[PDB]
């Protein structure tokens, strides 16, 4: 029954992933427009909550780690650069694959999950 609420989430998520991608591509690393970063962070926060609500473990954890990083960057605690933005784009790419698996009642890719989470946690570490 709870699956009766997946379709709306899947559509919202796809749209938010597209927005995330465009904002990422338009970001100026050394001087990121505050309003643009806030939008990326909000898309991630939204996707994370939906993932939690429906028990999409892999997507939730992946988005969780990205969100914390986007929070650091938007609060100005973390400096951005082209490498970080490329990591965010790669993260958006992987999240889309995870979502596409759920749409098919399939399980996301375990290896891609471990790789992206490892990279995101490495960056946070480096940020500290």
């Amino acid at each position: 029954d709870i699956s009766d609420f997946y379709q709306t989430f899947f559509d919202e998520a796809d749209e938010l992933l597209a927005d995330m991608e465009q904002h990422l591509l338009d970001l100026v690393p050394e001087s990121p427009d505050a309003e643009q970063l806030n939008a990326i962070f909000r898309a991630a926060h939204s996707i994370k909550g939906g993932a939690g609500t429906f028990g999409f473990t892999i997507l939730q954890e992946t988005t969780h780690l990205m969100e914390n990083l986007l929070d650091e960057a938007r609060r100005g605690e973390m400096q951005l650069n082209t490498d970080i933005i490329n990591l965010f784009l790669e993260t958006k790419d992987i999240m889309q694959e995870q979502l596409d698996a759920y749409k098919n009642s399939e399980e996301p890719d375990a290896a891609s999950f471990e790789y992206i989470c490892n990279a995101l946690r490495q960056l946070a570490l480096e940020a500290k």
